[PDB]
């Protein structure tokens, strides 16, 4: 009977990720099945450097998150761990659109995840993915 109104602000696809170039997809997959079992109220995150992003890297790329935290305590957290300064900028992009800072890791997991069961955050310097 009624249409799927399908949003306007539908994401891009999933983005190439180093991560997933260097660990093979099953391995992936099963990891991630089995770290939702065993903390089923925390989502696993993997969080890297966009391209051509002109920013500190992470030493750690897995992150393993309370559902309820927001998107604006994970910046809070990444800024953190890079020493951003007051004066530098900070953007995540997952599935090649800027979440919004108000959504919960949970919520971001349930619309993103990807068929390994993890969720990948990249982030930048830049407002445009890739720049």
């Amino acid at each position: 009977d009624d249409f799927v109104m399908v949003p306007a602000q539908f994401p891009g696809g999933s983005m190439k990720f180093v991560y997933k170039e260097e660990h093979p997809f099953e391995k992936r997959r099963s990891e991630g099945e089995k770290i939702r079992k065993k903390y089923p109220d925390r989502v696993p995150v993997i969080v890297e450097k966009a391209p051509k992003a002109r920013i500190g890297d992470l030493d750690k790329k897995k992150y393993l998150v309370p559902s309820d935290l927001t998107v604006g305590q994970f910046y809070f957290l990444i800024r953190k761990r890079i020493h951003l300064r007051a004066e530098d900028a900070l953007f995540f992009f997952v599935n090649n659109v800027i979440p919004p800072t108000s959504a919960t890791m949970g919520q971001l997991y349930q619309e993103h995840h990807e068929e390994d069961f993890f969720l990948y955050i990249a982030y930048s310097d830049e407002s445009v993915y890739g720049l």
